[PDB]
C-alpha cells in the first residue's frame, strides 16, 4: 500500500480504538464494595496501561500525518483534519481516564471507610446485647455484682468514644471532600450515630436500675 491507504487502515483502527475507550470510560460504575471496587481498580489499570501503549501509536500516525501532509500529489485537508481529530480525542481520553482514576480512588477509600465504620458497629452491637440484659439482680448481694460489671461496661463505653468521634471526623472529611455522591456516606453516619446514642442510652437506662 500507498502512505494514504496505510494511514487509513491505522485510522480506521484508531478510530475504533477511540471510540471504546471513549464508551468505557463514560462508566460511573464506582462500585458497591471494596471487593467490586477493587475489580474496577484492576481493570482500570489495565485500561490505563491501553492507554499509555496507544500514545506511542499516536505518535506514529502523527508522523504518518506529517509526511502526507508534505505530499503535492492529493489535497491533504482530510488528512490534517483526521489528525486534529485524533490527538484531541486522544487528549480527552487522557483526561478522562485521570478523572476516572481520581474517583476510584475515592470510592476505595469511601468503600474501606464503610469496612471500618462496620468493625465499630459490630464492636457497638456486642456491647449492645451485653446491656440488654433485664437481669436486675435477686438480692442486695447480685446486684452489687451486677452493678460493678455495669460499671466496667460503662468504663469501656467512655474509653471507646474517641474511637467513636474519630469515625465522625473521617466522616465529615470524606463528605466535605466526595464528589461521586454523599448519599450513603450520610446515610450511614446518621444510622452510626443511632447505634452509638442507642448503645448509651441502654447502657444508662440499665445503670438506673441496677441502683
Ligand atoms: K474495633
Amino acid at each position: 500500500a500507498n502512505k494514504q491507504q496505510n494511514f487509513n487502515t491505522g485510522i480506521k483502527d484508531f478510530d475504533f480504538w477511540l471510540s471504546e475507550v471513549e464508551a468505557l470510560l463514560a462508566s460511573e460504575d464506582y462500585g458497591k464494595d471494596l471487593a467490586s471496587v477493587n475489580n474496577l481498580l484492576k481493570k482500570h489499570q489495565l485500561l490505563e496501561a491501553d492507554i499509555s501503549a496507544h500514545e506511542d501509536r499516536l505518535k506514529d500516525l502523527n508522523s504518518q500525518a506529517d509526511s502526507l501532509m508534505t505530499s503535492s500529489a492529493f489535497d491533504t485537508s482530510q488528512v490534517k483534519d483526521k489528525r486534529e481529530t485524533i490527538n484531541g480525542r486522544f487528549q480527552r481520553i487522557k483526561s478522562m481516564a485521570a478523572a476516572r482514576r481520581a474517583k476510584l480512588n475515592e470510592s476505595h477509600r469511601l468503600h474501606q471507610f464503610f469496612r471500618d465504620m462496620d468493625d465499630e458497629e459490630s464492636w457497638i452491637k456486642e456491647k449492645k446485647l451485653l446491656v440488654s440484659s433485664e437481669d436486675y439482680g435477686r438480692d442486695l448481694t447480685g446486684v452489687q455484682n451486677l452493678r460493678k460489671k455495669h460499671k466496667r461496661l460503662e468504663a469501656e463505653l467512655a474509653a471507646h468514644e474517641p474511637a467513636i468521634q474519630g469515625v465522625l471526623d473521617t466522616g465529615k472529611k470524606l463528605s466535605d471532600d466526595n464528589t461521586i455522591g454523599k448519599e450513603e456516606i450520610q446515610q450511614r453516619l446518621a444510622q452510626f450515630v443511632d447505634h452509638w446514642k442507642e448503645l448509651k442510652q441502654l447502657a444508662a437506662a440499665r445503670g438506673q436500675r441496677l441502683e
